[PDB]
Parts: C-alpha cells; sequence; structure tokens
C-alpha cells in the first residue's frame, strides 16, 4: 500500500548521513558560485528523484561581504595612536580544513563602514532591560561610546538596534563562555564547545519581515525599482563586529568605571565585568578603535522550487521549505535540515515512481540567503503572494534538524497541535531508555507541557527563519520541528558552535548524532506532517486548539494591564470585548467541529467548503494594515517580539502598547492606544470566529 | 421551468411603480427615525418575499446635520456690518409637500462651523485645472478669500479639497443654469429642470475609500475605539454651503477684478463672470459672510442584509446592493434603484417558494448612509472583509435606475463585458423605434463604442457609490447599469434635480418613465446579471476582455509619459516591463480560456478550481500596500481619479506620478517615482496573469 507508513519506512538514516557529508565539504555562502553550483545539483537530483518540475527562482538582493584586501578588526590604541592589541583576522580552521578556500572571516553582515574610536561601555546582553538598568538606575550614558555586548538571550539585531537608540557609535559582539561553553565538555575538535578563537557570524538587520532591504513589498526581479541605500529597510547606522572570548578578555580586562550591578551581568571570564565607561586609571588614555570595511552589494540568489502535483486538489499547496546557504560549512545550520529535506523528496519520489500522487500539491523549497535576512523565501513569497494566500494550506520549515540530542522541539500554530500529537504517537522514540516507546511518550516525559499533565511542550512560532513570511505576513498555518537539548538547562542561546567555522560534518557525526537516528526521527516528523497535510481528506487542523490558546493569551495580556489598576479606571480600559470575542470563538469552533465530523462524508463541495474554512482560518488573523510601524507583521495573534526577533509574542499590538507604559509622558494618549489595540484584537478574533460559522 | 426567463418574466413595471411611490412619500435621511422605520419595513417584506434570513446590521458612524434653531446662510454685508442680502433658508417645497415635516434644508454635509467674512473669488468649476489657470496664468491668489464655484464636472469634494489647498477660507457652491437647466424644458413642477430656488445637497468629504471618518480599517461597532475629530479622515477644514442660481446671481452680479479668462468660464446667468477678487468700485467695501452651524454627530445607521442560500456553492456570494437613505424624498436617488431591488427580491423569492434555489448564495443589501460617504456599505465590508475576499464572486450596484430616458449606461469590470453583451442581446428594447429589437441593438446604435463598430460603450467604474469598497478595496468584480441621457449632449453633471427637494415620485412618473418601462429594463439587466453570476455553472467572466483593456491602458499611460521624451532619456524610463506583462497576460488568458472550454466537464474540482481562478482574478489586481497616501484604494488597474472621485482612472499609480510632473522641483525624484509605479504595475499584471496559469 501507498500510505504514510510506506513513506516513513522509505526514509533512511544512512541516506541523510550521505547527503549531509555531500553538502558540507565546502562553504555555501549566499551569492557565491559554490552556492549556485549546489542549487544546480539539488535541482538536478530532485528531478532524478521524480518531482514533476524543478526550477530555479532567482532574485537580485542586497548582500554584505567583508573586503578581502582590507580586513575588519578591532584595536586597543594608546594616546600616541599605536595599535597595541588587534583582534584576530580569522578563526583558526579546524583539522583537515586549514587549506579550504573561501571561508568568509567573521563579520556582522550589513554593518556600515567606519573607524570609530572611543571608550568602551559593557552592556551585558544589550537587551532592552539591560539598557534600562544602565540609563535609568546606574545613570551611565552610552552616547558616543563603543558598546561591548555578549551574545545570547535575544537576536543580535535587537542588540544593535538597542545600542543605536542609546547613542552608541559602535558595537562589539562577543561569545562569553558562560553562554557558549558547557561545563565538562571539550572545545572543538575534541568536543562540541566553542574555542576561544571561535566567532559567531550573523546579520544585524532589523527588517521586521521586509525581505530584501531595497524592495519591500515586491520581488527583487530583473525590472525592480530599488530604494537608495539611505531609504533601505533595516540597515544599522553604526559599525558592528563579532569576536571570540580570547579577544574579548583582552578588551574587557582593563575596564574601569562602575562595577557590574549584580551577578547576572557577570559571565565566566576572569575579568571584573565593570560597566565603564573606559579603562581603569593606568590605561585611561587608551581607547578602542574599530576598523570595518565590509560592503553592501546587490547580488543574485537562487531558490530551488520542486513541485509534486496533487491528484485531486492540485490547487492546494503544502510547502516544505528550508535554506541552503550557510555561513561556512553549515554542518548543522542548515545542512542537517537540507539533508533531511533531500531524503524526504527522495522518499516521496519513490512513491510517485510507483504511481502514487498526494491528494494536494506539495512544493519543496531550497531557499537562498536566509542568513542575510530570510531574503530568498521572502522574495519568492512576495512574487507568489496571490497564489499563496488563495491556495496555501501549510508551511513546514526545515532548517537545522538538531540543536541538541535530548528530545523533540516543536513550534507551530495551534492548528497543528492535534496533528503533531497524533503523529508522534505513531513514531518510534530514538531515545536511550525509551526503546519500543513512542516519540510522544519520550517527548512528553522529557519536555512536559507547563499547563497539562500527559502532554508535551509546543512553543509559539517566533521568527529568525524562513517561515516568517508565510506565517506572520501571509497567514499560512506554519510549523517547525527538530531535536533539542534539555529545556531545564536550556539558557536560550543555542548550541556553542552556532555560525562558526567549527560547524562541520564531523561535529555532527562525532558529537551530536553518530547513528543519524535523531535526524531520521526529525525526517519522520517533518515528512509525516507534510504527508498528512497533503493527503488527509479533511485538513488535519483543529480550530478548538486555537480557542484554548486565545483564552490563555487574553488572560496573560489582561494580567499585564492589571498591574496599572488606577490607569485602567481613569481611562476606562476594558478587556470585555476581547474576552467576549474569545468566548464566541470557542462556541463557534465547537459547533464547526461538530459539523466537520457530522457532515455528509459523500459531498465534496461540503468537504471543499469545510477544507477552505480550515485553510482560511489562519488567514483570518491577518490585518491588512499590519502592526504599528511593522507593516509586514500582519498576524494579530502572533508577531516576533519587538525586543527579540526569535521569541513569539501573543497579542503583540496590545503587548507593545502596554510595554513600559508608566514611562510615557502622555498617559491619555498611551492608554488610548492600548484601547485601540484591544478593539483591533477583539474585532480580529470575532472576524476569525465568523469564518467558521455556517456560510449562508 | 425555473430558468432566467422565468425570473425575468416575473418582474413587473407596475410593482416597481408601487414600490417607488411607497418609498418616496416622506424623507429618509440617514440616521433619522423614518429611515430606521423604512429599514424595518424592508426587512419584514424581504422575509415575506421568501429570503432565508434577513437581518439588520447597525453601526455608529459620524454624520452631519444643520442646526434646526441656528440656520445656515450666506450674506452680503456692508462696511457698517449690516446684512443687506441673505441667501434662502430652505427650498420652496413642491406642490402638495409644503406641509411635509423634516425636510433637511440645503447644506454641505461635514462642513465645519464658522462665520468667515471676505472677498469673493470665482473659480469656475473649482477643478485642478481651474486653479492652475487662476494661480499660474492669471496670478490671482485665493489665500484668505471666499471662493464661489459652480457645481458640475467633478465630485464636489474635490472642489473643496482644491479650494482648501489654494488657501480659501470658505467655499460657496451653486448650480448654474448652464449645467442644470436644459434648454426648452420647464422648471419643476412643470418639467424636469432646476428652479432658481432649487439647491443640490451633498457631502464634501475626501475619504479615499475610508468609510466612517472615525474608524478607518475597522467596523464602527459597539466597542470601536474612535479617532478624535482632529485625526478623522477626510473632513474639510473650511466652511462650505450650497445655493441656488437666484441667490448666486445676487453674489456674482457685483463681482469685479479680472474678466473671465475665456468663454469656458462663463455660465448662463446675466452676470459678467468676473473672477474678482471682490466687487466693483461702488461695492468694493461690501464683503461676503458665511454662517455655518452644522454639527458632526456619531449616529446609528442600519443596513438590511438578506440571504438566499445557494444549493450547490453556498460559500460563494453574489451581492446585489443599493442604498436606502436619501437627501429628501429620493424619487430618483436612490429609490428608483431600491424599488428595482425590491422587485428583484420579490421575483427571486417567487422562484424560491416553488422549490428553486440558485447555485451560489445571493446576498441582497439595502445600505444606509451612502449619501454621507458610502458609510453603511463600507462599514459592513470592513466587518465582513475576510468572508468577502475569500467568497465574493461579484457585486452589482443598484442606486438610481434612471438619470435620463435615452439609452442604457453600463460601467463595470472588463470581466463582465461578455456577460453584459450576451444578456442585453436576449432582452427587449424599451425604446421608441426599436419595438421588437434587442436592448443590445438599441444600446449599440445610441451609444456606440468609441473603439469597435457594432459594440456598445461600457465605461470604467469610477466611484461615488457603494461598489467602491467591494471593487477598489477588496477586488471583487463589480458593475452597475441604469438608463441615461444622450452621451452626445451629456455634459457630465447628471440630471437637473439631483439631491434637490424636487426629486419626487412625480418627477419620475410624469417626466422620466410614466410606464416604468425603463425601470423594468434596468431590473432585467441588474437581475439578469445577478441570476447568471449566481447560477451559471462556469462563472460568466471572460479574462481575455481584461487583456484587451490592459493593452489600451498601457498604450494610454505610455503616451502620457512620451510627452516628456528628454526626461525619459535622462532617467531611463522604460515601459517595456509593463508591455511585457500585458503580452504575457494576453497569452496566459488565451490558454486559460482554451482549458475552460476544453476541460473535463464532469469534474467538479477542475470546475471549482477554474471557478476560483476566475473569482480570484479581480482579486489579483489588489496591492495590499495600497496606492500612495490612499491605503484603501488597493486596485492597481483602477482607482477613482485624484481630481474627480466620480471618474475612473486607469494605472492610477503611474498616472498620478506623471501628473503635472514638469512642475516638480526635483525631477530625478519625480521620475524615480514614475519608474517605481511602472514596476508595481508590471509586477501586478504579471502576478495576475500567473493566477491563470496551470496551478501545478
Ligand atoms: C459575541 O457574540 C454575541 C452574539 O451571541 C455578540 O452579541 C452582540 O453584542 C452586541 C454588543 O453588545 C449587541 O448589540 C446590541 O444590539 C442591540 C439591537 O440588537 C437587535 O437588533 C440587531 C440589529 O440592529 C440584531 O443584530 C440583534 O439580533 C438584536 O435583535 C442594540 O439595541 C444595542 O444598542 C443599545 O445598547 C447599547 C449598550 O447599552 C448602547 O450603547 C446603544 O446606544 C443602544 O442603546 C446593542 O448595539 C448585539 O445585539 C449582540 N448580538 C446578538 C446577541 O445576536 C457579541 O457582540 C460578540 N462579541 C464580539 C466581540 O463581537
Ligand atoms: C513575461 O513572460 C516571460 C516568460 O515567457 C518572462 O521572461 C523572463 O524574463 C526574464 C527577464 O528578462 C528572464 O530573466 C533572465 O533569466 C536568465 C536565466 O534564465 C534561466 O534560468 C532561470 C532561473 O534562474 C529560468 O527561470 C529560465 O527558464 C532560464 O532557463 C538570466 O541569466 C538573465 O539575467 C542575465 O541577463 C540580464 C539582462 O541582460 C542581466 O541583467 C543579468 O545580470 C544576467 O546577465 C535574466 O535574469 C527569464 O529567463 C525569462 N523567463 C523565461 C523566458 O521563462 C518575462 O519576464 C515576463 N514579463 C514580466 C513582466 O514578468
Ligand atoms: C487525532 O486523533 C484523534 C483520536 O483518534 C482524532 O479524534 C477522533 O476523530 C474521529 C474521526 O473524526 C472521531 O470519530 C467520530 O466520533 C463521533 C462520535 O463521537 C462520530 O459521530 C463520527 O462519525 C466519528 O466516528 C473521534 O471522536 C475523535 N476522537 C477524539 C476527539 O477523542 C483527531 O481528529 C485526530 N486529529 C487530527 C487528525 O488532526
Ligand atoms: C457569450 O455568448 C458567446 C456566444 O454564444 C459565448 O461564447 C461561446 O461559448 C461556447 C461555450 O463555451 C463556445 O462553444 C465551444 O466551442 C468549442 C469549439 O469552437 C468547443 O470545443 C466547446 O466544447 C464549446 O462548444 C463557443 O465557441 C463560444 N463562441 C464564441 C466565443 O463565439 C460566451 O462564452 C458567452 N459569454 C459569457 C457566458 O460570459
Ligand atoms: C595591529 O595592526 C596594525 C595594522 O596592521 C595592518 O592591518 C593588520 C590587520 C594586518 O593586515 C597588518 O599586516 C597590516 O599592517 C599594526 O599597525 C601597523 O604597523 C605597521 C608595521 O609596523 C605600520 O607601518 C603601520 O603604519 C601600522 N598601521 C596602523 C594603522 O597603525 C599594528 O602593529 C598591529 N599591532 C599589533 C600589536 O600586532
Ligand atoms: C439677514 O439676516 C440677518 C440675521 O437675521 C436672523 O437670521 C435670519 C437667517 C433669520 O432667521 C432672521 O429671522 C434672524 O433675525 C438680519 O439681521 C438681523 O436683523 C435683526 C432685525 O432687524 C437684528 O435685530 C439683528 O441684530 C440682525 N442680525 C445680524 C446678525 O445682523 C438681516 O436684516 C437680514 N437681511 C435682509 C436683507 O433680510
Ligand atoms: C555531491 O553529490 C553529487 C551528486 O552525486 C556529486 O556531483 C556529481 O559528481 C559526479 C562526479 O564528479 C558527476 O559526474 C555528476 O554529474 C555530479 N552530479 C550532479 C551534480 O548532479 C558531487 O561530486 C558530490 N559532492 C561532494 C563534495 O562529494
Ligand atoms: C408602504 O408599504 C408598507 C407595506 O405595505 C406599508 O406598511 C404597512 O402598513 C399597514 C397599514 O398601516 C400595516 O398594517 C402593516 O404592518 C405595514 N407593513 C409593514 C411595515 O411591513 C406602508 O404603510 C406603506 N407606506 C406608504 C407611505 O404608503
Ligand atoms: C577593498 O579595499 C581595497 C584596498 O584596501 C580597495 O582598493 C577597494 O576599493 C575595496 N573594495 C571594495 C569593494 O570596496
Ligand atoms: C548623553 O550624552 C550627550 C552629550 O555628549 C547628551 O547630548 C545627552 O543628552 C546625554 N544624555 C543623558 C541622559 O544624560
Ligand atoms: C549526545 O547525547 C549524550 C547522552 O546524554 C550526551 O552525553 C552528549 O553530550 C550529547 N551531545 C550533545 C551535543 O549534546
Ligand atoms: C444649535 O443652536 C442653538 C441656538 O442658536 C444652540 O443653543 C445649540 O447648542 C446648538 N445645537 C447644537 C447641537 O450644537
Ligand atoms: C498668497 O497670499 C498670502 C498673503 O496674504 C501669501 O502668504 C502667499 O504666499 C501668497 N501666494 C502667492 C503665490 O502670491
Ligand atoms: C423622456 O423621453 C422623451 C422622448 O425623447 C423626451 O422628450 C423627454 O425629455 C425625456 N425625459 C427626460 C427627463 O429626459
Ligand atoms: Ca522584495
Ligand atoms: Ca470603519
Ligand atoms: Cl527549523
Ligand atoms: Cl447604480
Ligand atoms: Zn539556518
Ligand atoms: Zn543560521
Ligand atoms: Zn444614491
Ligand atoms: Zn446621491
Amino acid at each position: 500500500k501507498h500510505n504514510m507508513k510506506a513513506f516513513l519506512d522509505e526514509l533512511k538514516a544512512e541516506n541523510i548521513k550521505k547527503f549531509l557529508y555531500n553538502f558540507t565539504q565546502i562553504p555555501h555562502l549566499a551569492g557565491t558560485e559554490q552556492n549556485f553550483q549546489l542549487a544546480k545539483q539539488i535541482q538536478s537530483q530532485w528531478k532524478e528523484f521524480g518531482l514533476d518540475s524543478v526550477e530555479l527562482a532567482h532574485y537580485d538582493v542586497l548582500l554584505s561581504y567583508p573586503n578581502k584586501t582590507h580586513p575588519n578588526y578591532i584595536s586597543i590604541i594608546n594616546e600616541d595612536g599605536n595599535e597595541i592589541f588587534n583582534t584576530s583576522l580569522f578563526e583558526p580552521p579546524p583539522p583537515g580544513y586549514e587549506n579550504v578556500s573561501d571561508i568568509v572571516p567573521p563579520f556582522s553582515a550589513f554593518s556600515p563602514q567606519g573607524m570609530p574610536e572611543g571608550d568602551l561601555v559593557y552592556v551585558n546582553y544589550a537587551r532592552t532591560e539591560d539598557f534600562f538598568k544602565l540609563e535609568r538606575d546606574m545613570k551611565i550614558n552610552c552616547s558616543g561610546k563603543i558598546v561591548i555586548a555578549r551574545y545570547g538571550k535575544v537576536f543580535r539585531g535587537n542588540k544593535v538596534k538597542n545600542a543605536q537608540l542609546a547613542g552608541a557609535k559602535g558595537v562589539i559582539l562577543y561569545s562569553d563562555p558562560a553562554d557558549y561553553f558547557a561545563p565538562g565538555v571539550k572545545s572543538y575538535p575534541d568536543g562540541w564547545n566553542l574555542p576561544g578563537g571561535g566567532v559567531q557570524r550573523g546579520n544585524i538587520l532589523n527588517l521586521n519581515g521586509a525581505g530584501d532591504p531595497l524592495t519591500p513589498g515586491y520581488p527583487a526581479n530583473e525590472y525592480a525599482y530599488r530604494r537608495g541605500i539611505a531609504e533601505a529597510v533595516g540597515l544599522p547606522s553604526i559599525p558592528v563586529h563579532p569576536i571570540g572570548y580570547y579577544d574579548a578578555q583582552k578588551l574587557l580586562e582593563k575596564m574601569g568605571g562602575s562595577a557590574p550591578p549584580d551577578s547576572s551581568w557577570r559571565g565566566s571570564l576572569k575579568v571584573p565585568y565593570n560597566v565603564g565607561p573606559g579603562f581603569t586609571g593606568n590605561f585611561s588614555t587608551q581607547k578602542v578603535k574599530m576598523h570595518i570595511h565590509s560592503t553592501n552589494e546587490v547580488t543574485r540568489i537562487y531558490n530551488v522550487i520542486g513541485t509534486l502535483r496533487g491528484a485531486v486538489e492540485p490547487d492546494r499547496y503544502v510547502i516544505l521549505g528550508g535554506h541552503r546557504d550557510s555561513w561556512v560549512f553549515g554542518g548543522i545550520d542548515p545542512q542537517s535540515g537540507a539533508a533531511v529535506v533531500h531524503e524526504i523528496v527522495r522518499s516521496f519520489g519513490t512513491l510517485k515512481k510507483e504511481g502514487w500522487r498526494p491528494r494536494r500539491t506539495i512544493l519543496f523549497a531550497s531557499w537562498d540567503a536566509e542568513e542575510f535576512g530570510l531574503l530568498g523565501s521572502t522574495e519568492w513569497a512576495e512574487e507568489n503572494s496571490r497564489l499563496l494566500q488563495e491556495r496555501g494550506v501549510a508551511y513546514i520549515n526545515a532548517d537545522s534538524s538538531i540543536e541538541g540530542n535530548y528530545t523533540l522541539r516543536v513550534d507551530c500554530t495551534p492548528l497543528m497541535y492535534s496533528l503533531v500529537h497524533n503523529l508522534t504517537k505513531e513514531l518510534k522514540s530514538p531515545d536511550e531508555g525509551f526503546e519500543g516507546k513512542s516519540l510522544y511518550e519520550s517527548w512528553t516525559k522529557k519536555s512536559p507541557s507547563p499547563e497539562f499533565s500527559g502532554m508535551p511542550r509546543i512553543s509559539k512560532l517566533g521568527s529568525g527563519n524562513d517561515f516568517e513570511v508565510f506565517f506572520q505576513r501571509l497567514g499560512i498555518a506554519s510549523g517547525r520541528a527538530r531535536y533539542t537539548k534539555n529545556w531545564e538547562t536550556n539558557k536560550f542561546s543555542g548550541y556553542p558552535l552556532y555560525h562558526s567555522v567549527y560547524e562541520t560534518y564531523e561535529l555532527v557525526e562525532k558529537f551530536y548524532d553518530p547513528m543519524f537516528k535523531y535526524h531520521l526521527t526529525v525526517a519522520q516528523v517533518r515528512g509525516g506532517m507534510v504527508f498528512e497535510l497533503a493527503n488527509s481528506i479533511v485538513l488535519p487542523f483543529d480550530c478548538r486548539d486555537y480557542a484554548v490558546v486565545l483564552r490563555k493569551y487574553a488572560d496573560k495580556i489582561y494580567s499585564i494591564s492589571m498591574k496599572h489598576p488606577q490607569e485602567m479606571k481613569t481611562y476606562s480600559v476594558s478587556f470585555d470585548s476581547l474576552f467576549s470575542a474569545v468566548k464566541n470563538f470557542t462556541e463557534i469552533a465547537s459547533k464547526f467541529s461538530e459539523r466537520l465530523q457530522d457532515f455528509d462524508k459523500s459531498n465534496p463541495i461540503v468537504l471543499r467548503m469545510m477544507n477552505d474554512q480550515l485553510m482560511f482560518l489562519e488567514r483570518a488573523f491577518i490585518d491588512p494594515l499590519g502592526l504599528p510601524d511593522r507593516p509586514f507583521y500582519r498576524h494579530v495573534i502572533y508577531a516576533p517580539s519587538s525586543h527579540n526577533k526569535y521569541a513569539g509574542e501573543s497579542f503583540p499590538g496590545i503587548y507593545d502598547a502596554l510595554f513600559d507604559i508608566e514611562s510615557k509622558v502622555d498617559p491619555s494618549k498611551a492608554w488610548g492606544e492600548v484601547k485601540r489595540q484591544i478593539y483591533v484584537a477583539a474585532f480580529t478574533v470575532q472576524a476569525a470566529a465568523e469564518t467558521l460559522s455556517e456560510v449562508a
């Protein structure tokens, strides 16, 4: 039989391993020849594997690269102008790769050029609350200072925005061992820890969903009219550069001024973690000088788009997408994901060669330039937005398959919760001690839901990956799954070798998943989801799961507002409309679910009508006007946090209107905007509910 | 049989007449008790007629009314402050209505309050080009002057915007006999001409599609958070008041200053039509004083929404909508339309009682507050936008059935051209001399297409009626039809008694359509369109008709740009991408049409897929970012003219970027914006084309 079991059984750990090796021998930086060659290889193989069509979709987007003959570095300079200490020009390459060409040195993509010189201020993680502590409690002014911040906790782009708004004239990002060196584990190549010379690459844009900085709203095609650089979206205004902890220790060790305000500001290096500004007495006339010469250049990128046409509903699309471009070798990010997508395509193709087709069309994507701001996925979605919003059933992301080896991680829309629970009950656990038990059982034991006994944790989608356009701009049901580390010891900074040269095939094969069993499990989850979405007669979405979370989110936002009882009285701030909308949603969803299981099974129009109601439910949460000053974040329930792009925020319009409201000079205006956002949210919830009512 | 002929044959002239009489005995001003009572009557009758459900949908919107105890008027004052001439407080009521209560006196809805006093400047029709002539050629400065403008040629709201931007401190609008007195015809009640005491009411907003000024984007429901009056959309900043030509003659007769620049500035009164400013020597110390005391007030309005549920595709909506509110009796506007809708509902209901149902759901609407800015239709569409954009097949408007008695007028989307041609070939002409001939034949003879022999004129949709939200915001295929006057003698100002107290049942029955045969013909056109849209197995849209007009519009916009050949060279302004998109659209549409007639007839999914492609084609022309500074005009092909809301403009983004471009101080910036709009238009055309490609 051609059923899900046939699909899942065809997936092989050994194939995933072979593909990962194949994808990680040379760098595949976006916009480079080697990443174009890999695109062409993937296109050719997907055709061989049996897809109906496989095309490249190219765009010309703004990218950023160091200058090969004018390297980026940071100095400590003395009062004479002599550079007495210089940061490294490159990470020491790992064993057997010391002759590999075209390893991009560490840099912060999209940094402007400059050679600012000044006194350091240490700003912890450069979070909003870190800057509050500096400016409001400690009275330290970052204006005209070079800030040094440790990576971790939030997306690095947010750190840069925060530093820029504090008046910094440059930013130095570094990896502290407190956040990137797990105790008792050896540095690469002898274990999975970050060495002192290791450096995390990564873009520092604040795009808010825009895609290519020069073409917001429209694809960067061959006739596109581009913004000038001065009107581009999301570019930082001050130079930024990342360093390792050997070099950071040399910058931090001389710091003077105020002591750290408490132990949450101290990392693990043998330095005091003084805030500054500037150095202690003997070194007070020394300064820090950045030298950044990177350039921004419009560069061609290539997405591979494979189609497996549906037998019954070819105008309904289920999308499995993940990126191909990497900072260097991409051993985990993204090729551990891409290898999984490759094996999923191979398996689906094996069924297709035997005469099977899915009910709905499946689209497979290998995205480019994800590392430079989700550019390839977003430009393609901009080009195809009309097709996607009328025909898009679901988007399953497929970046890194592993960030640890402890248990499963799933982030998705509530519409997929039931699907994920049911699928994981039918999959085998790969975990030690759970032989013969389901993945649902091991996952639930290791990552219990904070709210329901006997259920696993599923998180909100944040951002920082290629699902963003699909979910928060277009309102297509989206999800992601991978293996992760223990949620208890999880400090929200990722794996130590993230975006480092040390992220290699050997890292994965030696230290993460030698048998490729966690990769296989992730392939079964991502592939099983795509299979069920593309083949189930009734779309596998449960609207009642949205009703439950909406009440939880309404309770949460009300509880934030209720810290200001006087103001709620003065300005007559009521959440009654939102709770009423949520109650209505709950009632209407329950009645829709009854019809979905009571409806005449033999009637395909009632079926297609009900499937369209399910499909367009996520879509109903889109507000075409967007969120305030973030026109491409249109989902009213979920947006990336304004303080941390990686984190999802619920009722973001209301949350941002309430945030730090006690510091606003015009409380009448501020609370008026809270009330406006309550109205928008209540209306949107009710409108969404009404899409599930009887249609006439 | 229950076919279209059964539906059309059930329609009766005598019923339309009875309904028109019933709807026009008392005023039905939006927000008044009498218009609520008529809503309830219509609801009750639509239920009796056989609709499945009939509900009122209410909203609380900003309306505007005169002050009953502090009347609006204009004076000529002398240097002592004595008011030596006053304009009328009311129109002399027509015979037999001199005791009717609650006739709203003439006023300009949404005028602010004020008592400005100054010198008059006569500005012709207050069009953009009239103000160019004054300011650029004649060097007359309107700053701080009261402007007097004749009604006609463009929407009065545009006149007010133009006067405000010229620095006027008030506007007086009047009806010149040149524009509202047809030679050889008697004044009401002895014919259909405007008497000297007659006055045209009407709003002077510039909403650009926003709906209720206080709640742009969201319905004005019971928990709506409203803008303050200072941030409301579209309100005029200077007082405005309308007068008749007896009173205008008294204001114009003393005008001095410059002579009119040519005969196109002279109306038909026995005055010189001097531009001013101010009066001739003997009267130079006299001034004009306005006294406006109208108030803006949030007021409840009521739409009636009737549903006839579809038998096969109940989740597909065909909407027949027209307004109910009137300025006074509404003898033509809107009740000649509403009477037709009422008879259409009755006919459909007669078929329903015999066991028939349409294939798709039909929605019938009686909109409120159309006269105050399309408020009722727009708030309802805002509430139901998610349902409408996923399920809306088409919108047929049904305001005034007659503006003359010469021939048919149709304005619609190109998608409906074929439908209209085919339907009118099957309907009888009601015209004298065409007994036994088709309506298509009489219409084609009297109103020939300017472009194709043997075809009739069909215009672009402009705005100024309730289709605006459906078409230019939401992208639902829309159309309108009525009887009109001769296109040759048509001076684009409407019928003389427009928005006057004299617009009565007797006007219609005595002078326009004594046998109600033109009303019956319009009922057959509007109803026949709704019938075909709601019942045809394949939606009756021909995408190839869009391809033809797109080429015509591309040719037109290119020819505007080519008046500036040097600048096109300097700034490398190419229309190649737009022409390429149009060519592609043409090719893809032709191939889609072949599939639509070659497709497996027995396959309902291929049918529903192809019907969805047809339905969503209009939708594909929507840009979610809107047009520049007009976020609710989202259709890229068609928007209301920035100079005249009544007129449709093609490729409006490009047109407005080119308009008066030679006067822009930064030509590089101006031509850059032309190129940006070309890119947007070419992309949108191509994207629309791609929705008609094979889906996978
Ligand atoms: C969750 O779902 C429920 C439905 O179960 C919605 O309930 C509606 O709530 C609104 C707001 O409370 C109600 O609004 C009231 O409508 C009254 C008239 O209702 C009749 O007529 C209308 C059409 O005109 C019909 O739709 C309806 O079925 C009734 O037959 C008005 O008279 C009320 O206004 C008066 O009171 C208010 C408040 O004191 C004053 O401000 C006004 O000035 C005026 O005096 C009021 O507008 C509506 O009737 C309810 N519909 C029902 C029960 O079907 C919830 O709104 C929904 N939640 C959300 C967030 O949408
Ligand atoms: C109307 O419909 C036609 C299709 O019939 C569209 O034609 C496309 O037009 C674009 C723009 O001219 C073509 O773009 C070119 O693509 C080349 C590569 O194409 C191959 O590979 C791609 C995927 O990467 C496939 O999609 C394609 O089938 C081909 O196999 C590029 O190499 C070209 O770039 C080079 O030349 C340009 C111009 O000199 C330079 O600026 C570049 O730097 C570079 O040197 C170019 O990008 C595209 O191939 C055409 N598709 C076809 C024929 O299928 C029209 O675009 C469409 N009109 C509109 C308005 O959309
Ligand atoms: C995940 O798995 C659960 C458990 O199997 C699925 O829920 C079950 O769905 C079936 C099929 O719709 C339900 O069966 C129905 O039972 C009613 C009587 O109660 C009957 O009238 C119908 O004809 C039908 O047989 C079953 O009740 C339901 N079980 C539950 C909720 O416990 C669930 O749908 C799956 N989720 C997906 C596919 O997303
Ligand atoms: C308006 O009326 C015209 C004329 O009747 C309609 O066009 C006609 O549509 C029919 C039905 O699709 C076409 O018939 C087809 O002919 C081809 C062979 O040429 C055959 O393969 C198909 O099976 C089918 O019989 C007919 O050609 C076509 N005539 C034309 C274009 O002259 C038109 O569709 C109507 N418009 C609407 C409903 O909007
Ligand atoms: C720190 O580096 C500076 C600059 O050196 C250049 O850039 C480096 C990153 C690397 O590419 C070097 O090979 C380049 O010379 C050194 O300062 C320079 O020293 C040279 C030789 O003494 C002198 O002629 C230059 O003028 C200096 N340039 C500047 C800008 O000061 C410096 O010696 C290095 N410091 C240490 C401690 O190694
Ligand atoms: C023009 O009207 C003014 C104002 O009259 C008032 O408003 C009118 C529209 C109407 O409602 C009148 O009944 C009101 O009295 C006249 O000027 C007033 O004249 C009265 C009586 O002589 C005097 O006491 C008031 O102070 C005047 N008010 C003002 C504002 O000047 C004026 O006489 C009328 N002119 C003509 C030619 O009829
Ligand atoms: C990755 O795998 C691909 C596919 O097997 C290899 O590319 C093939 O290489 C052979 C031998 O050079 C050629 O004859 C084929 O044409 C290639 N097939 C393609 C591109 O589809 C590639 O060499 C492998 N890369 C590494 C680093 O092992
Ligand atoms: C317009 O027609 C309606 C419907 O026939 C009339 O309203 C009815 O009036 C009778 C007699 O007063 C009542 O018994 C009915 O209840 C009414 N029916 C309704 C409201 O559905 C109304 O009188 C007519 N108006 C005019 C001006 O003739
Ligand atoms: C890179 O730096 C070199 C030499 O220091 C300079 O000549 C060149 O212009 C720079 N390249 C770019 C792309 O800016
Ligand atoms: C920070 O520093 C600059 C002066 O260099 C000043 O303009 C700014 O206002 C200071 N801010 C505070 C809060 O002291
Ligand atoms: C892989 O799993 C083992 C078993 O607990 C663990 O000791 C090892 O550290 C894990 N690897 C990573 C990279 O976490
Ligand atoms: C209308 O005018 C009267 C008397 O001239 C005044 O008392 C009243 O306030 C005004 N009404 C409104 C609604 O402004
Ligand atoms: C028109 O009048 C005012 C002075 O009352 C002046 O400010 C304005 O610039 C004048 N405009 C022109 C074009 O003369
Ligand atoms: C109605 O038609 C007749 C016939 O041409 C014409 O004389 C009369 O003026 C028409 N009525 C109107 C209002 O145009
Ligand atoms: Ca773009
Ligand atoms: Ca509104
Ligand atoms: Cl992922
Ligand atoms: Cl109309
Ligand atoms: Zn990645
Ligand atoms: Zn990454
Ligand atoms: Zn009207
Ligand atoms: Zn009107």
